[PDB]
């Protein structure tokens, strides 16, 4: 079986990451040990397409994705198994998959923790507004009307959990201490929690003083929290969006920011991913962005290599995986 | 009375303003004051103002030579906490109050520490400048981006900070263990521990301390180079606890990973403060006594004190700095 990874180019010196193209999650030996053939592609599109006639097994991450389209599908008739190193499956055409009987799966669990911290810290740079205080700090400045402006504690304000499955719950624990009310919306998750109230999504839109996003890519979330909703949140409040990009609609949260109806946006998820240089987002007023590596911390990365490992060795031996982790179902 | 503040021009819903003044505007002319805002130029006011105010970032210097031509006042307010501004010898022998808002920002220090912990070990820094700056990495942010989660945090002092910080942290399932010179007891959150064991197993340390004789430059280049390699030090309690420039060795060395914290020496921090300049820093300038809470805190002191006096009530004695007659 041949076996084909893109993964993050690697860097003289980041001798730490796990997932690139020399450490390569560990398969190169994995897979090379057990017979089969492994190909890391330091090429994206068009070193691509020169292994769709044969490969196997595609593997990449979130992150940095593969891109399956249909287009590409059907140029691989040997391909049985698309793995997301990570999880997140939004870069590959399930319906397709689907239709040529490709199974997809992902590594779940393995960095929702991950995912957690780095939204409440997302919460907390927001509403202290960290980034003046930086700013000020490095630019040589002392300025406490200014940063002053806009810096709020967080403690006493009420934060909206759109989404209270593992991750939004995660969040809740992270912040039941910091002396809060929480209010939670999930479909099904709609029994009030120890640690947040339940809420209509009308309510949590109007009430929150700033919303944190856990909710998966579905038709429902998909570009829901357009112009009209940003429009019916606080004015002057926070958005924090680590579970997919194309939940927020691009433009409409600029305009949010650039008008002020919105504080700040902060998150880690784009679209598309890669982020193009010039995604508005990167530039955008009062932005605490990063690239998307907040399911990819290191710890991340040897939970998300385990599980790559563990399917592959399910996989090649026709052992059943866990439910968790399939996304397209195949036979 | 005549109640003059001074306060920076507005440019902006901060409330210590020309502007929003904390409310001071309409509070006093609906109890029948005169409420004069201004720059010190206004000297020309000093013959009979009955109440100063201003806040401590940018005060009316209280002089001596002031306050000889100042007969009628009765009351200095500082808005917050600090009168360095006020030549106190000379309010007590004039017999003017001086008093302060002891607006109290415990829980606003906690959360800076906890995020300063956050942006450090999840690669924050890192993280945004690639997206600001259009690149995408990923073992550049990846290489030094860690779960909070599991790592053994030293807490350097177990007062009213520290505890509080703790009580945040607990829930980020990593090792608390504290240095105290008093809670020396196992704490249900942090295992009590001794200061050499504190600086060398923890992964980060926060310093949550008082600027003391044993806390002067107790993180000098000995102490910074008996942490582990690749170790984080956050330090929101007073800069001169950290050796200023021993710590800049110590990222330019990469012995620390990473350093944040919002306290400095001196403070307000020269514009050239090798901290600010410094690889790898998570620093801001010390706002915390300065979010709009505070200034609501402020605000509502102000007030209360200046309702007091009215009323001719008793204070608090926290808040009196120089007592004086009423008072
Ligand atoms: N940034 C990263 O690296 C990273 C890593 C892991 C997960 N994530 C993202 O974070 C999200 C949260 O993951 P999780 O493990 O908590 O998944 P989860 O399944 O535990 O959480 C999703 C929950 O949202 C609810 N939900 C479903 N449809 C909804 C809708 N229309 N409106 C609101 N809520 C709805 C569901 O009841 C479900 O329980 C995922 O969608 C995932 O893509 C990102």
């Amino acid at each position: 079986m041949k076996i084909v990874a893109l993964f993050p180019e690697a860097v003289e010196g980041q001798e730490n990451q796990l997932l690139n193209t020399k450490k390569a999650i560990g398969l190169k030996t994995f897979l090379e040990e057990r017979g089969h053939e492994f190909i890391i592609l330091a090429d994206n599109g068009e070193d691509l397409d020169k292994h769709l006639p044969d490969m196997d097994v595609i593997i990449s991450a979130p992150f940095y994705p593969a891109y399956m389209t249909r287009e590409r599908i059907e140029k691989a008739p040997n391909l049985k198994l698309a793995i997301t190193a990570g999880v997140g499956s939004d870069h590959v055409d399930l319906a397709a998959a689907s239709e040529h009987n490709i199974g997809v799966v992902e590594v779940t669990g393995s960095n929702t923790v991950s995912v957690a911290e780095h939204a409440v810290m997302d919460l907390l740079i927001l509403l202290r507004n960290y980034e003046e205080g930086h700013r000020q700090s490095v630019e040589g400045e002392w300025n406490l009307s200014q940063v002053g402006n806009h810096a709020h504690e967080l403690q006493h304000k009420t934060i909206g959990i759109f989404g209270f499955g593992r991750i939004g719950q995660l969040v809740a624990e992270r912040l039941a201490p910091f002396n809060v009310t929480l209010q939670h919306y999930d479909p099904i998750n709609q029994q009030d929690h120890k640690l947040s109230k339940f809420v209509s999504f009308d309510e949590l839109v109007s009430s929150s003083d700033a919303i944190t996003i856990h909710a998966p890519l579905t038709p429902e979330t998909d570009n829901l929290f357009d112009k009209d909703v940003l429009s019916r949140m606080k004015k002057h409040s926070y958005l924090v969006n680590t579970a997919r990009g194309k939940i927020v609609n691009r433009d409409a949260l600029v305009e949010a920011l650039a008008s002020e109806h919105l504080q700040g946006y902060a998150g880690d998820v784009w679209y598309p991913q890669p982020a193009p240089a010039d995604h508005p987002w990167r530039t955008m007023p009062r932005n605490a962005m990063t690239v998307h590596y907040s399911g990819m911390t290191l710890e991340a990365q040897k939970r998300i290599e385990d599980g790559v490992k563990d399917i592959l060795e399910r996989f090649f031996n026709h052992e059943p995986f866990q439910d968790k982790d399939i996304i397209v179902a195949s036979g």
